[PDB]
DNA sequence: GGGGGAAGGATTC
DNA sequence: CACGGAATCCTTCCCCC
């Protein structure tokens, strides 16, 4: 059934949307032509110099390899899909998918065999699965089912820190310590009879995958590695409802990534993947022995990242206690080109922004407005201030101008918008 | 020269 | 019958000291 693309492509070609992609895709394909050339003109000598620099560095990274923490990553299974299939049985053995007709968020495994995967227009999906059932999301439910899963994690790490509703990291390195010598009374749980769990990190995670099960009906995969970088990759190795671990010794970390696809990493995306295969980089093992050249093509802050993924290095301290940098609200709709109407919705927006921006009492000193053209061309203007602006009023006050500035710049021709947005940032976060 | 800040990308759930 | 919303981090420039 791999000829899905013959329906996917077949129903995107002309699309206002597709057209825009080409440029996004060309522009990038060129950022590459540039990188390839700028490279080809590097002194076969500079590498000797570079190499030394790099190697030297690594040698040290390697010396401070922190293999003492046992990080765990829990990742729910088709979370939004699952939750709904649970609450409304009539679905159960049918092909569903949370989201709308425009964009789909998750999909149960059965609906996936048709091609329905996250981030795929709703209408498109129904072409691969006419018998589909699209359920509109109710974040108020999920947000809540999550907190029941969290309360369970807590009994394992007070500062668990959660990346999202379906993901979360844990440092069971401490709970592990105080468990080795524990009776069997604190390690048995009732079914619905009992089952008792061991002391290995393998079992501790098995107990968590269990406590959750029997308190939601939902299942989730998990990974266990010395650092958070591998944990995220490891949880998916044996999904759904499963897990995988990488022991603490060096070799494990190495033998693991040895032939691991660079993209798989929780940071390498569509661009970095293409952009890197350009130099022939596919696995971390390859990447590692191109450390010289890399060091002279990607800004410093970057090859640092790559060098890490080469050695199998990740973080080992789940910061915790959300700092928060920005905060926003946006929305797409039907072409709104009418002059007046613009400020109009903008009013409503800023309102919501401040509105939501109140529960937590914060105040930033720079507003950002986002205007998305009818042909998916974005543009974002923002202006800084002296204040700490907070009330719905204060905000619009600025946003209206920035918005105006554009209507003029492109004045006697209307601004055919498809989406608009207002993001507030620059919080003092206490000085 | 260096230290933000604005613009627009890349990434993930 | 027409490709989300929200956060955060990164890549380049241009501007004021
Ligand atoms: N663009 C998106 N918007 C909202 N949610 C998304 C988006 N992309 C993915 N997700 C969510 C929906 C699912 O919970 C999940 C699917 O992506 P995936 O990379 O497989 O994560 P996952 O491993 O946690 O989910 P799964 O158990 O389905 O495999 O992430
Ligand atoms: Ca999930
Ligand atoms: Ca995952």
């Amino acid at each position: 059934k791999e000829k899905i693309n013959k329906i996917i492509m077949e129903a995107t070609k002309g699309s206002r949307f597709y057209g825009n992609e080409l440029k996004k895709e060309k522009q990038v394909n060129q950022r590459i032509e540039n990188m390839m050339q700028q490279k080809a003109q590097i002194t076969s000598q500079q590498l000797r110099k570079a190499q030394l620099q790099v190697d030297r560095f690594a040698m040290e990274l390697e010396q401070s390899r922190n293999l003492s923490n046992t990080i765990v990553h829990i990742d729910m299974d088709a979370f939004y899909a699952a939750v709904e299939m649970r609450d409304n049985p009539e679905l159960k053995d049918k092909p569903i998918a949370v989201g709308s007709m425009s964009m789909l968020s998750t999909s149960n495994y059965h609906a996936r065999r048709f091609g329905v995967r996250a981030a795929m227009p709703g209408f498109i999906a129904k072409r691969l699965c006419p018998q589909l059932i699209i359920v509109p999301p109710n974040f108020d439910k999920y947000r809540a089912v999550s907190k029941e899963v969290k309360e369970i994690l807590a009994d394992y790490d007070p500062n668990f820190m959660a990346m999202s509703l379906d993901e979360a990291y844990l440092n069971i390195t401490k709970h592990l310590e105080e468990r080795q010598n524990w009776p069997e009374d604190k390690r048995r749980y009732f079914i619905k009879n009992s089952v008792v769990f061991g002391t290995s990190a393998q079992e501790v995670v098995k107990e968590i995958r269990f406590r959750i099960e029997q308190k939601t009906t939902l299942t989730a995969s998990a990974g266990i590695a010395p650092n958070t970088m591998l944990a995220k990759v490891c949880s998916d190795k044996n999904k759904p409802n499963g897990q995988y671990q990488i022991l603490p010794n060096r070799q494990a970390v190495m033998d693991f990534i040895k032939d691991l696809p660079i993209r798989k990493v929780s940071g390498i995306g569509k661009v970095t993947e293409k952009m890197l295969k350009a130099l022939g980089i596919i696995t971390c093992t390859e990447l590692y022995q191109q450390r010289a050249l890399l060091s002279l093509l990607f800004s410093e802050t970057s090859w640092h990242y790559f060098l890490h993924i080469s050695l199998g290095l990740g973080s080992t301290h789940l910061t915790r206690d959300g700092e928060r940098k920005s905060m926003s609200v946006e929305r797409t709709f039907s072409e709104i080109n009418k002059a007046e109407e613009q400020y109009s919705l903008c009013q409503e927006l800023c309102s919501e922004l401040a509105q939501d921006l109140q529960k937590e009492r914060l105040k930033g000193r720079t507003v950002t407005i986002k205007l998305k053209n009818v042909n998916f061309e974005v543009k974002t203007r923002a202006s800084t201030v002296s204040s700490v602006v907070s009330t719905a009023e204060e905000i619009f006050a600025i946003a209206k101008e920035l918005l105006k500035t554009e209507i003029d710049a492109d004045f006697p021709h209307p601004l055919r918008l498809r989406l608009m947005g207002v993001r507030i940032s620059s919080f003092p976060n206490e000085e």
